[PDB]
């Protein structure tokens, strides 16, 4: 169905302040600036494989929408959360205390995440 693609990065906002903020190393965090990383979803139905690639930080998730499910985050850390379908075509979790929305518009997938005051935006495009 309907997020299944891959994906690569285009644009994107305030990556700093999120990055930092989240519990990351300096360090490769300026090497991270400036990668743009491919996402591969598969879809079917309500279950989703999201790979995301960066260097050779593969980090592989899957849920199931409306169930449970075990997120590795940005950081390495696991976490319990539920993603939801708010459309069919907006994913929306929120994962210590991110809100994180992901939303296909023709074959521009937009993700916000959202932590407190700081909005990291990324724009991704269909490849």
């Amino acid at each position: 169905s309907s997020f299944s693609g891959k994906y690569q990065l285009q644009s994107q906002e305030n990556f700093e302040a999120f990055m930092k903020a989240i519990g990351l190393p300096e360090e490769l965090i300026q090497k991270g600036k400036d990668i743009k990383g491919v996402s591969e979803i598969v879809q079917n139905g309500k279950h989703f494989k999201f790979t995301i690639t960066a260097g050779s930080k593969v980090i592989q998730n899957e849920f199931t929408v409306g169930e449970e499910c075990e997120l590795e985050t940005m950081t390495g850390e696991k976490v319990k959360t539920v993603v939801q379908l708010e459309g069919d075509n907006k994913l929306v979790t929120t994962f210590k205390n991110i809100k994180s929305v992901t939303e296909l518009n023709g074959d521009i997938i937009t993700n916000t995440m959202t932590l407190g005051d700081i909005v990291f935006k990324r724009i991704s495009k269909r490849i």
